[PDB]
């Protein structure tokens, strides 16, 4: 991930015009898309934080847990840290903080990352009904400067184009900074 971190504005866009900090959002939500589809519900949920974070929310399968056979490690955190959209592994990178969370074959999995660093192996930490993956992530303040905090609009204007793209995936955006929500459904 040094590679990204070296030059994000070539990984991610303009770090300092909002357009790199709302990219970071749209490359969760094109891996949420995937595992929506993939599923039978197909929705997610996109959420805005009063901390200046994101969430994205699938309720598709959960993506693989298992070892990685060459990495040796989760195939979850694979993904969150090798390099390849640009992949969430970037978003990670340029994140200060991010958790994971996936519910799959009865489990839920947990795991953190700071400035894209494991702080523990991706762990189980109960059981579950459900199934899905999960990401919240903070972006870092010391990459993300002058526009810092998210536009809602910028957001709904891009998953509104998404709806139409992806039918029959649902698509909830919700701003917990003002209590307001849209709806894409196509
Ligand atoms: N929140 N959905 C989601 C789905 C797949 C991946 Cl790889 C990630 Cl990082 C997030
Ligand atoms: N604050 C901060 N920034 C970092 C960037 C890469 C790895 C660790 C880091 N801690």
């Amino acid at each position: 991930l040094d590679a990204v971190r070296k030059r994000p504005g070539m990984y991610i866009g303009d770090t300092d015009d909002g357009t790199g900090l709302h990219h970071m959002v749209f490359e969760v939500v094109d891996n949420a898309i995937d595992e929506a589809l993939a599923g039978h519900c197909k929705e997610i949920i996109v959420t805005i934080h009063a901390d200046n974070s994101v969430s994205v929310q699938d309720d598709g399968r959960g993506i693989p847990t298992g070892i990685h056979p060459e990495e040796g490690v989760s195939a979850a955190e694979v993904i969150m840290t090798v390099l390849h959209g640009v992949g969430v592994s970037v978003v990670n990178a340029l994140s200060q903080k991010l958790e994971l969370v996936i519910q799959r074959e009865g489990k839920i999995h947990r795991q953190i990352y700071e400035h894209g660093v494991p702080q523990a192996p991706l762990a189980v930490t109960g059981e579950t009904e459900k199934t899905g993956t999960m990401v919240r992530f903070w972006p870092s303040l010391e990459t993300f400067t002058n526009v810092t905090e998210f536009e809602y609009e910028i957001l709904a204007k891009r998953l509104r184009e998404l709806s139409f793209l992806n039918s029959g995936v649902s698509i909830r955006l919700r701003d917990k900074r003002d209590g307001k929500e849209d709806h894409f459904h196509y």
